[PDB]
């Protein structure tokens, strides 16, 4: 009988980072019904979508924005942290204190999944998680 409202974590989080994006001119913006919920443990989903902020901050080429954007579709709500710059392959294929280890097994046992991709221009990584 719980739910987190989700876009209110992403911006307690863009919050607490806000420090550290400055410093180099970056920027996180949210993209996101506001009305949007999840089911959870709170306080491990925002362990999750803090470390991987933390990746984005880490590969994110200076003087840019890291989009977060989330939705729900279908039976899925999606969490998507978007960043200008790459990560370096063999640190991709590694990825799972930037280790996203945790982070899996906390979403894969909330019934969800993380996707982690990256070209040259930019990174990529998906949240899925259960809908209520």
């Amino acid at each position: 009988k719980t739910h987190i409202d989700l876009y209110y974590m992403l911006v307690q989080m863009t919050d607490e980072f806000y420090p550290q994006l400055s410093a180099h001119g970056k920027q996180a913006v949210i993209h996101a019904p506001e009305d949007l919920t999840v089911s959870g443990d709170p306080d491990k989903l925002a362990r999750v979508f803090n470390n991987i902020l933390k990746n984005a901050a880490a590969y994110s080429e200076d003087n840019s924005i890291i989009d977060i954007t989330a939705g729900l579709s279908g039976d899925v709500v999606s969490i998507e942290f978007k960043n200008t710059g790459s990560i370096p392959k063999d640190k991709l294929a590694a990825i799972f204190g930037l280790g996203l280890a945790i982070a899996k097994e906390i979403i894969v046992q909330h019934g969800g999944q993380i996707y982690a991709e990256s070209n040259d221009n930019y990174t990529t990584f998906r949240v899925e998680l259960p809908a209520m």
